[PDB]
């Protein structure tokens, strides 16, 4: 049942959908919970419809909190379930959550919010920090809105600030391939800095 | 030196023409540094090198040059007809290759590659709504298909042994998506 229930929910939200972070954020997400021993249903559900609330998004896509819930009763899915799902994506979600550290979050929160700032970071986060400067228009380097400065003010302080201990050792490669990537960008554009 | 002031004049003028100008100052140097190694005329190598770009389709056209416009500016900046005609066969070339273009060229395809290479393709891809892998219009693709065969591309040997670091920082880039994305090269 928790089969197709799942199924159900990956196609709703591919329909809707970027869903190629989302898929891969949800497959982090439950490892991690795995080792973590937490709820794994609950985990790959939150993570698979956590975005569908999020104000950067256009009104044309956005879904509201009690939209996604409805949703997921229509799916089948019990009120236990449902209710902590909702507690996961609304605690994610509010303006300045940064100033709490995660520490509302349950261990199924936690671990959601662990994937999520994985995919920020090393080979992947690289990749995606640059894609968003394209995006938005702003520059390689020597500016503050600029894809470089954000790899100091943000990116390579996201290890210090993981929840579990299995996110914090997987980490490590990451954080420190970003490093070898700064350098190696350094030396490929002198005075970058 | 005339040469000197001249490359300021110039370099002042691709700045103001394009408001990008950061690739177009790394490629300039790059070419310099290039051109010393081989042999070649610096100054033809410099100056080819800051202006190539102001014709390329790329460009919008609120922007873009024509080739007299080119041209004529060079010529009123002191630029003697010899050398300004060199410049002009070079970029229109690239738009065989003298020595001057083959260097320009090579700096070039060097910006395309390495640490910075990996940056300019994600940009790229956001801008036009490219995914980061997935089809044959995505980023990771451009890798496969482009970007790892520009070390065969290289026309002097400075620039084949400058291009062999960058190159083997990209596969090592390559590596490193492909651990933390398992499945990466098969996904739709
Ligand atoms: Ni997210
Ligand atoms: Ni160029």
């Amino acid at each position: 049942t928790e089969l197709k229930q799942a199924d159900q929910i990956r196609t709703w939200v591919q329909s809707v959908l970027d869903w190629l972070h989302i898929s891969r954020v949800a497959d982090l997400a439950v490892y991690i919970g795995e080792k973590e021993n937490a709820d794994l249903f609950i985990v790959e559900t939150a993570a698979l419809v956590h975005d569908l609330i999020d104000v950067k998004l256009p009104d044309t896509i956005r879904l509201s909190v009690s939209e996604v819930y409805n949703q997921l009763v229509t799916f089948g899915i019990g009120k236990e379930d449902a209710d902590r799902v909702i507690h996961i994506i609304t605690k994610m979600s509010f303006r300045d959550r940064e100033k709490l550290e995660g520490e509302p979050l349950s261990i199924e929160g936690k671990v959601v919010q662990d994937a999520d700032r994985l995919d920020a970071i090393g080979a992947v986060g690289i990749a995606r920090a640059f894609m968003f400067a394209g995006a938005k228009g702003h520059g390689l380097y020597g500016d503050d809105q600029s894809a470089y400065a954000h790899f100091f003010h943000k990116l390579l302080r996201l290890i210090d600030m993981m929840n579990t201990d299995t996110a914090r050792e997987l980490a490590e490669e990451r954080h420190e391939f970003m490093l070898q990537y700064i350098r190696q960008l350094e030396k490929d554009i002198p005075g970058i800095d």
